[PDB]
Formats: structure tokens, C-alpha cells, sequence
């Protein structure tokens, strides 16, 4: 199995959940302490479980797989023999984790303000809404919606969703086009958010595109929440999505790329977080040029490549095209 993610098919449904999930929780915990190779460790293990073509039922299916230390292996071993693992269910039972995760999830918040404010004695919503001084406008709405926010994105949500922003941004600016990013365009049935990346063929007619798709999704009541970043220009939202008699708050990320960084920004946005990482990593060690959403840069001739679609990048770096349904790492 090659070592890195981005070499590999991970698909969307695989055999292993289990057992990465524990893994995921693992690193989750590890990315809370402020421990990154732990983190990027525990997170490549766990992908690695994700690309095996068959569930793993004995310890034997697991000798001589890549990335996949001691540490990782004794997690799975202890699954494997008692249907658990004491390490995890500390984590998943511990106020610390449990903690950091109801902050982290919160709209807005990273490790970095959740830490903060669990080491200010901070446990619960509640808590922050009784210190409303400390949270950004964004954390507010976060906060304001987070029942909403917590509940799963569906599929039928993304289609509504993507309707509208479609109409909206018809009417801003015609030939502009919505690409439907993230989880949802590699085969998830549900998500955190809805991730849409807009452009035009013509190359700076996206200029000011956002603010004017917002003024009319705006205009229909459709928002709750945006936070104007002007990097692409881009908008991570709160939706209010009707529903039959109700509605609810959805996250929805707004990204314009001109179409010159469209496939990059493509590549980016698309992920999965693992696998755009590992994508990086790869072609940073593997092949000495910088990928990021905005291009591949040659660091030592000075130079850009230019795309024209994701399968040139990955032409461009050696490896084989996955597509994004086989990039769920
Ligand atoms: N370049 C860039 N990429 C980003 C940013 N934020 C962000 O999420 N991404 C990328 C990381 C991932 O590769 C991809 C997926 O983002 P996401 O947080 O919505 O996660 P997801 O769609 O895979 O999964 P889900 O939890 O929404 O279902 O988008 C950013 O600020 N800049
Ligand atoms: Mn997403
Ligand atoms: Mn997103």
C-alpha cells in the first residue's frame, strides 16, 4: 500500500470504521493537546485502515501496513481481543476531550480559543453565553445556531442549497458557475457544511461576484450569519434553510476562484483534509514543488504550473488521477 494518502483509492464506505474512528478520536485528542505528530500520525494510521479492501477481524490482517506504529497497532489489538479500547473510552469519557470537542465544533472556534477558554474554567454553551464579552460575532452565531449546526447536513439540504446559490449567483453574474465542493462532492451522504466554489470562464469578470450573490441571497432571507474574508474571496455563512413548516441553519462556505486557480482551489477545497495534506506533503518531498489552492509553485525555477483541471495537477506531480469520491482519506 503506497505511504502517502494521495496515492491510494480511499473510498467513500469501507471496512473499517471501527477502528479508525477510535484512531480518529485518538488524533483529535492529540490535535487538542497541541500535539501535531501525534495528530498526523494517528490521522494516517486511521486512513490507512479506510483503503484495506477487507474488514480486519484478526491482529494477523494488520502486520506490515505503513504509517502504522506500535501505538496505533495496540489500539487495534485491545479492539480486536476485548470489542474496546481503554485509551479511547479514557478520551471519549474525559471532560478535557468531551470539552474540546463541544468548543471546536462550535462554528468559529478552533483548538487554539477552545483550549483558552476550557483552561478559563469554560464546560459548557452555556458557559459562553454567560461571557458573550469573549466571543467573536462569528462565535455568536455559532452559538445562536448550534443545535442547527450540529445536526448533519443532508444530501436534500445540498441540493436546496445549491439551488439557491445557483440562482443567486445566475443573477449576479451570467456564465458564472457553482462547483459543489468538500465531503459532498466525494460521495458523502451527510456533512458539517456545504462547500461551493464559484467562478467565471472569463478570467476577472468573479471580481466582486460574492458580495453581489450575498446581496441577493440576502434579499431572500437565506442568511443568517456571513463573514466577508477578502486568499480567495470567500464567505463562510450560516444559511437559514427552509424545510417544510421549519427551517434550519446551515453551514455554508462561499469560495470565488478566478479560473486561472480554479482546478488548485478545486484541489483544495475538495479534500479530503488528509488527503489535500497528504497531496501537499507528497508533492513538497516526493517531487520539490509547493501545492496550495492557488497553485503548484516551483520554488526552485520560480515558476507556476497552469491547469486547466485537477487531472493535470495530478498528471503534473507524478500520480495517478483519483477522483474525488477515492479521496476520503
Ligand atoms: N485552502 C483552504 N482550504 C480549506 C479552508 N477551509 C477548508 O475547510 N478547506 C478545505 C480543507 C478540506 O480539504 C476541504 C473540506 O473542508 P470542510 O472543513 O468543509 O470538510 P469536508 O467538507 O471534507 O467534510 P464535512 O465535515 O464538511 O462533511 O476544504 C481554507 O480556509 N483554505
Ligand atoms: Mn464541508
Ligand atoms: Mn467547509
Amino acid at each position: 500500500m503506497p505511504a502517502y494518502a494521495c496515492q491510494r483509492p480511499t473510498p467513500l464506505t469501507h471496512h473499517n470504521t471501527g477502528l479508525s474512528e477510535a484512531l480518529e478520536i485518538l488524533a483529535e485528542a492529540a490535535g487538542f493537546e497541541g500535539s501535531e505528530g501525534r495528530l498526523l500520525t494517528f490521522c494516517r494510521a486511521a486512513s490507512v485502515l479506510k483503503a484495506l479492501p477487507s474488514p480486519v477481524t484478526t491482529l494477523s490482517q494488520l502486520q506490515g501496513l505503513p504509517h502504522f506504529g506500535e501505538h496505533s497497532s495496540r489500539v487495534v489489538q485491545e479492539l480486536l481481543e476485548h470489542g474496546v479500547c481503554e485509551e479511547v473510552e479514557r478520551v471519549r469519557r474525559s471532560e478535557r476531550y468531551q470539552t474540546m470537542k463541544l468548543f471546536t465544533q462550535i462554528f468559529g472556534v478552533g483548538v487554539k480559543t477552545a483550549d483558552r477558554w476550557y483552561r478559563e474554567g469554560l464546560r459548557t454553551l452555556d458557559d459562553l453565553r454567560e461571557q458573550p464579552q469573549k466571543l467573536t460575532q462569528q462565535q455568536k452565531a455559532g452559538l445562536q445556531h448550534h443545535q442547527d449546526l450540529s445536526t448533519p447536513v443532508l444530501r436534500s439540504d445540498v441540493d436546496a442549497l445549491q439551488q439557491v446559490v445557483e440562482e443567486a449567483v445566475g443573477q449576479a453574474l451570467p456564465g458564472a458557475t457553482v462547483t459543489l465542493t468538500g465531503g459532498f462532492r466525494r460521495g458523502k451522504l451527510q456533512g458539517h457544511d456545504v462547500d461551493f466554489l464559484i467562478t467565471h470562464p472569463k478570467e476577472g469578470q468573479e471580481a466582486g461576484l460574492l458580495p453581489r450573490v450575498m446581496c441577493r441571497l440576502q434579499d431572500q432571507g437565506l442568511i443568517l450569519y456571513h463573514q466577508h474574508q477578502h486568499a480567495f474571496e470567500r464567505s463562510f455563512c450560516i444559511f437559514r434553510l427552509p424545510q417544510p413548516g421549519s427551517w434550519k441553519a446551515v453551514r455554508v462556505d462561499l469560495v470565488v476562484a478566478p479560473v486561472s486557480q480554479f482546478p488548485f482551489a478545486l484541489l483544495g477545497w475538495t479534500g479530503s483534509k488528509l488527503f489535500q495534506r497528504e497531496l501537499r506533503r507528497f508533492s513538497r518531498k516526493e517531487k520539490g514543488l509547493w501545492l496550495n489552492s492557488h497553485g503548484l509553485f516551483d520554488p526552485e525555477q520560480k515558476t507556476f504550473f497552469q491547469a486547466a483541471s485537477e487531472e493535470d495537477i495530478f498528471r503534473h506531480l507524478g500520480l495517478e488521477y483519483l477522483p474525488p469520491e477515492q479521496r476520503n482519506a
